[PDB]
């Protein structure tokens, strides 16, 4: 309840660099493929009025960073948008997701007036399919071998949540 | 309340603006383009810093305290129109210092820019500001239904106006 | 039935600039104004990808050219917009409007998804009220002195339509 | 009289502008550069096209022969104000056509524009001119002197105006 | 069907796109940017002509009639996929033509693009396209509900997709 | 009075510019553009800073206190004209300090410019002003009514000439 | 004489001044730059199009032929001066119109440019020249000795003047 | 030798480039761009740091000290090749860490980017590094003659490979 | 086979090489970037125009009818290499005048440039080609496996050289 | 003897501006007029590689600023320039003069291969004549009215000095 | 005689490529590599203003191309400049070459005011010594192994001219 | 004179090329452009930063004090040559360091950049320089007459080559 949402701002670039850090994926920004903290920097400065991607950092009351929440693929002719949290490896087993998830759909149907908002999950974690479950989404989508995830092809699977169950 | 000074705003005030646009939950918008950044503002400050479609006013105390926004938006020379919005920090909420601005904002806009109507949208959901205008001089034109989308939901809005000539004259 | 909307090309500004003349108001494209073809086409050309404005000239079976039904002030988030549609005084009265004033609704209920479509109309043209009234619009505001309108300001009727009630 | 037409100024119609400007014996500016030459007009008519501190109007008759020019120059839309100044081309000079087109100018200085006061620039040493636009309105309020180097001379010229409040009632 | 030919889309080939899109009803992209007039269109070719995340191709007859085209988009060379869309005129429609435009696209993606997966997005109220694709080794792997907007009402639409894998192979 | 010190506008003096155009209630321009914050006037006078139409002196004193400001504005060097107008600081505008800033500013006009014209715009509500100029060497040449938008009225200004012929004789 | 016309120089014109330029053997400038090519001469006008600094005038006939050219160069609105320099082509160098051009140019310079002093330089090697100014009213001023290296050779070359009193006055 | 560490190459990090290829004796490229002052490489980085083309990564250890460079350059992601090149330190060369670098090279190339090949170069004067890489299952497929100018000689140099298939297998 | 005449690339030859480049069934690349429209190659043919790593020759015949094209890319002037890449159009692919269009590459390569050495790529399964660039006088100094990814399939292709020491002597 | 010459440096401008100080006549650098420390700057900035003017900086053994010697107006072809020396009021009456003349006639003679260095004298200022005369200077022109100096139109002096004769 | 020297123009920029062919030796213009006859013009347009090269296109009466004049190296400090004539093969030994090259030495001792004009003259090829030294030109160095000419490095002989013995 | 090490030049360095060029009374290039101040050549510096046409080579010692600049100009990579220039400070011109230079240029020239040629110029009123670059491989090649301009004369100049085969064999 204590944990707070805010823009993302230049100086927590480099929280979103620690943040990659143990991922071991390719890392983007607004379709962009980055790896080192000045190549991250440079496209922050060339996106920085792109509305396509809104990203808030998560902290708690003493300011410490717990994680990040980001919507991607914003399109607000069909109001749709790529949901994405990430959890700092130091608060991931704390119980903080479901409130960011909460957060999250707040903003995006509350605010932004959005849809639908769908995410991505790896098959091969299913503990995180019940949780997203458990959170209002539902699978719509099975991709085989949609992601190259360290040296194979991997199944991922989408879920989405509509407006109009989480208003009411 | 006559110790306040309006200022036109400056960089420096930038962060003042940020602070102001958080805990009102609502898109904020510089020149008619998003922003929710202190960094997203700063750039769009620097790019429209010479557009006189809009101009924004701080407000200070002999303390120099920032006590307030006053901004004009939509701004037409020819039909010599603007739009007027009011924005008190939170902590100066309640002292009534709104109406010094409100008139100070009016003030302005009828002896230096020589405008001829100043209109406003308040939500119907707070009778409170709709009845402050109310006192200021400012009449409803318009209940415009399902407006804007706050808090998910499609709520309406109030439309007021105030002519230049009221303004000037009335006392006369 | 016969007649058609078709997005607005380069070669229809000369259409428009003549559609303006007999008008005796500042003509304004993307809310900057204009007087003369040239400063027109210009403006046609650093606007070509503004998505906050879109225009249709309307034609009939032989492509002679009717009118304009142009949405402006486009606003994807709030999902609004201002219509207005301008008849050539060669089929003023040949009751075009209402078939035209459908095709328009028709678009930007059902291809943009805008949840409110509003417009403006001179008080002092009640017959057009009426109109727009049976059309099914509805006043939702009196803006007093709103225009300045061949030497003096004038007052100006605004009125909504919701997507609610048009697609049911 | 009442067969001319205002038209907003065309590129196409630059000819006549450079046409109209010799034979005047006087420096000609556009948005306060000056010029001489065709291409030298092109060039600064392509740079102030969407400039909003003047506006020309090219007026014509029904066989769309030109007539004359209406520009209006220091156009500011805070005190509300423009410089007016009419020319017509030689062929046209003594036909009468000039109050018709000076009310045609005060009429869209205040009734599309909404400016408060147009004031006009004429020559001590052309009172009949003097006299045309007190007749269309204009009231005397300034004798500036040696105000202009005309005809290797620096000569004075009155400064005429005109308020919205008058010519609307 | 064997005399159809496959070609990079030109300039001159615009036009024929434009046709295209129209009675289809449906917002028309461009490098994922809104269009719907043809100048609007040209403007957008050739801001993009060099931009390879897209790749189009018109399909015409030995009379070098416009038959259709073929399309890629939101291509990914990292992870080799890429988006298949295909668009045959109103006149061709009903001959017989996709399965081999179909197959003209799959070869050039799996034997020259070096891609590992081709997705596509059908409408779930059009089981004639669904079954043509079926028929063309695509599998579902989606129902995303709501997804689009189309005709005033929110509609499902199927995601399909064939690996390089089963292409390449399934005769040996 | 003969200790004060033109010194012709530097970057680091426009605080002391915007200082003097608060308490004005008046809309005020740079080079032709209007403007209210300081970051607005900064950014203007980088982008005119080599625009030889206006010329602006910080006048000094022998502790090398801010006195007040002299800009002329409009200069035309084909018709050798400018506008003239002067600021002084509130400290020291009774100090009788006006004078010799005047005539300082006439100096440089005429003597260095080589201009032939310089005028000034005065308000007719404000007889002390036109009186302190009157006795400077300049003449009434124009009473222009409803010019200005000032306090919430149109009031009428006077335009005020002195020539080069005068001054240096 | 009377029937000559000044018309400012257009670009159509460029090529009647490239071919004035040859035969006179020494090198051209077009705004204290140098060329000797008509595309050189083209690119320079295009850049110098809006330079005052300079103006040339091209005049010609009723019969529209260009007789020859006159241009103001060094001008300088500070000290009110300019250079002179007339070319007249060489089919019609000897009909005497070379006295019209002069007045015509001075008239111009004195009447509408407002100038105080017009200055003018001729090779000392060539006293026709010299006495023609002299009867125009030109005052030598200067004998710059070994000033322009002109056919090998370095010659002196009188520098001569004329004030706008002189012009506009004397007869009065 | 599990302590080392692979990063992303950062702007700060451009030093330590520049002092590794001191002592080579060989012309240094940055995106096959000639360089030879940390001021040439600077802005050459600024040019490409978003150039797909090439990825570098710095090595460092548990104490931070830096050990070594890994560069694959020439990345084709149509044909899902690229160059690899691993350069250590002088200070650490004989400690034995290669070919812990080596694999941690592929690994990038082969789990992360999805390369099907990786090639390198070794001058056949260097049979030490030949063997080097062949433990590390790298092949020779050419053997390119005078393919190099080093050392004032035209040498050979051996062209070694290793594909996706066999470092996952 | 003597009448074959050797011409820089011009701009309107584009054609002739976009018709060539159909029907390979192979990516085509100009400066190392990909491109398969007309309007794709005549956008980049005009920003590569001035570069000198590639250097591109048509050939045709006393008729002037077009025969093939001769192609050096990878240009490097420290080392002096080239690729080279020979496409004759299908009209006379079997007429036999590929020798001559190779040995007046290698002249222009070596005899013009100054280069050291040309290298040129051939697949596996042509035997015929790589039989006849060997009596040409090109050397197998490499086996390049699974290099490219053509008609589906990762093959191997053979890396062939020729030094200008031979070409010369 | 001790004085030293040294190309004008962005530090010097500050001297430049404080010798234009008490001259009262318009200043200019590359032909452009300049009246403030910041314009001066920023056109030496837009002409630092305009090779028609050079500008030395006159200073003595302790680098205290003694003048400036700046030749403007360079032509190459015709190998020609104008000379100008400007001496702070602190050491006017010292004598420095004909040593920094003779100086910047060295290195236009003998660095540039100039052919003919021109100054130009004020008429009203004759002991500058004679001073410029006994350096070697010969009178070539009397301009009438060339320059407005405070008020009025002057005369001056053009004088002259050929490479034949410095170097002989 | 009648022979005539004209400034290069645009359109004599075919000749240019023509005159090339049959030559086999890089062409350079401006000092940049150019071997079609597109990246010619293109240098062209960006090198128009540059005064380090001057060419000048020699013609007959009839206007038929002759040849070539070209001073490159043009440096005004030092008043130098390589010369280079190139006779079109049509008219090469007709005797044009000692008429054009004193139009050369004519252009460049008595309009540019050049002290010292070069040029460069292949040791393989006598004759041309000879007739160049019969023009007034004087061998000043034989440099070894200058120039790549058809597979071999090759010796050139560097001849020059002073304006002084031109003149006199 | 082994305790030499040769580096790139920096930005840093160019006091030190300041400095080098004043005594020397001749004008200063950089790439090809003339300067005298060091603005003008920091400025010429980051503009040339790029160009490979000419490279500059910083020469200090273990005390990493400056003692002398090596650097190569009108490089070119077809006919392979380039020309040579060193310059050593004042204070260590007579410690006989040249030679180490020199050779430490050549071995630059000829096993990293390939190039075949590389020539010098020196002045015939300075025997002692010509007699050093003969004592290192340097052979006259031109006596080039009155080709610079040098303290108010007109001076002859040597230019001296050494070829790659040379200075690789030879030993050999």
């Amino acid at each position: 309840s204590q944990l707070t949402l805010r823009a993302l701002e230049r100086g927590d670039l480099r929280f979103i660099h620690n943040l990659n850090n143990n991922r071991n994926i390719m890392s983007y920004w607004f379709e962009e493929p980055y790896e080192s903290f000045d190549e991250l920097e440079e496209l922050y400065n060339k996106h920085i009025h792109d509305n396509a991607e809104r990203r808030f950092v998560v902290e708690d009351a003493q300011k410490n960073l717990i994680g990040l929440v980001e919507l991607i693929e914003i399109n607000y002719i069909h109001r749709s948008a790529e949901f994405q949290i990430i959890i700092a490896p130091e608060h991931q087993g704390k119980g903080f997701a479901r409130t960011l998830i909460n957060r999250a759909l707040d903003y995006s149907f509350t605010i932004l007036n959005l849809h639908k908002i769908y995410l991505h999950v790896a098959v091969e974690n299913p503990k995180a399919v019940h949780l997203y479950e458990e959170c209002g989404f539902v699978e719509e989508g099975h991709l085989v071998e949609e992601g190259f995830i360290n040296g194979r092809y991997q199944d991922v699977k989408r879920m989405y949540i509509l407006q109009s169950k989480y208003l009411n």
